[PDB]
């Protein structure tokens, strides 16, 4: 029977204040209907906590990079050279295709139409019949020294994502780390306040690592708007 | 090994690769980790006790499956190891065991919980 | 680079250099210092709030002038830092700056004193 800051805002008549980032959108929507009544979005929003790899693949990496590894630390060279150079392969379609590959060979499901340029032919990875014929022209080319390493090694041991699978969603384009520091430091949210509330357990092995990143992008961007303003959050 | 392919389960086809690794490479030039374990092979005898040759078992594996399977979900199966029986890799397998356990019980994390002793 | 001349200021300068440096290191042969910092580029990401383009773009080296400088011997010069304004590099500057100091302190032994607090 002791109420949460949802309800005792609802008490008060505090609306628009509180964010509510979560991956079970549908159990906690159901839940604040029973509770705050069928008014309960003036209160409360509900914002999604997955992320389409496709969109972030640098996300994809990172998470993968920082993984168990279990007693003895051993990350992958493989993995390590796409790590620090992913930005540059970005300006390079042939190897970017080889990323979107290893993505799509791990399981993760694709946004419908989603098109890539291997070599000159443009191939449609979200269709079965033509992200075939992709996976036969990328053995085509392995067939000598090319560019043995880098982009080819993901795509080779693409099974390092078979766990990014939980927090993929397709067709997403959010990016809920960027969104978070506008609700709290950005410059057109100035004052008025805005409770951000975090639904960690929905995270499950990635709550550690969206943590601590999401920590360090709020303190960076706080030290800029020094002698400017404060950040003015708990 | 190389491109020919050699079968280790017979004699002949056994010192045939055993010829051809040795003889070819008498240069001692970069005497890698795997040449040097090769030459050091010998410090793998006292792995003959807990050897099975051929199962795919890796009984690490089974109990994972065991204790934290799909299709093993509830059920509540209980697992007792007779460890006196492993001589002196008790300690090794154990602690691998449980690493391997607490690995997928976090994997399992936002999903389901582990629910064991 | 090699024997010719570019300009990284300007872009197309700079993606000639980049197909210089990347063009001819399809070898991979005892990889040192200097490519692997190359391959490592984006460690130097978070030095970009600090840089400033110029040829006297040095605050230690002007602190040093008006603490130490033979120009300014007396004048009593009160020199105070905002160190906050540095976010998580200060600690560095700062043990930086007193080591520079106290060396130039060293130097000058016989000569006069640092005189400062």
């Amino acid at each position: 029977t002791s109420p949460g800051l949802a309800q005792a805002f609802k008490a008060l008549g505090i609306r628009g204040r509180i964010r509510f980032y979560t991956a079970r959108e549908e159990a906690w929507a159901r839940r604040l209907k029973e509770h705050l009544g069928t008014e309960w979005r003036e209160y409360v929003e509900v914002l999604p906590l997955k992320v389409d790899f496709y969109h972030f693949p640098e996300l994809a990496v990172a998470l993968a990079y920082q993984r168990r590894r279990l007693q003895g630390a051993e990350p992958p060279q493989y993995l390590e050279n796409a790590f620090y150079n992913l930005e540059d392969w970005k300006h390079i379609p042939d190897r970017m295709a080889y990323v979107y590959g290893a993505l799509r060979k791990a399981g993760l499901t694709p946004r419908k139409g989603l098109k890539i340029k291997y070599k000159n032919e443009n191939y449609d990875i979200s269709e079965e019949k033509s992200w075939g014929n992709l996976q036969e022209a990328m053995e085509n080319n392995s067939q000598r020294g090319d560019n043995k390493g880098g982009a080819r090694e993901l795509y080779s041991r693409a099974k390092v994502f078979s766990f990014l699978r939980a927090f993929h969603a397709p067709g997403k384009e959010a990016n809920f780390l960027e969104t978070i520091k506008e609700d709290l430091l950005g410059e057109k949210t100035e004052g008025e306040g805005k409770v951000v509330i975090l639904d960690l357990p929905s995270l499950g092995e990635a709550a550690d690592f969206f943590t601590l990143r999401l920590m360090d992008l709020l303190f960076d961007r706080a030290v800029e708007l020094y002698g400017k303003r404060q950040a003015n959050f708990l």
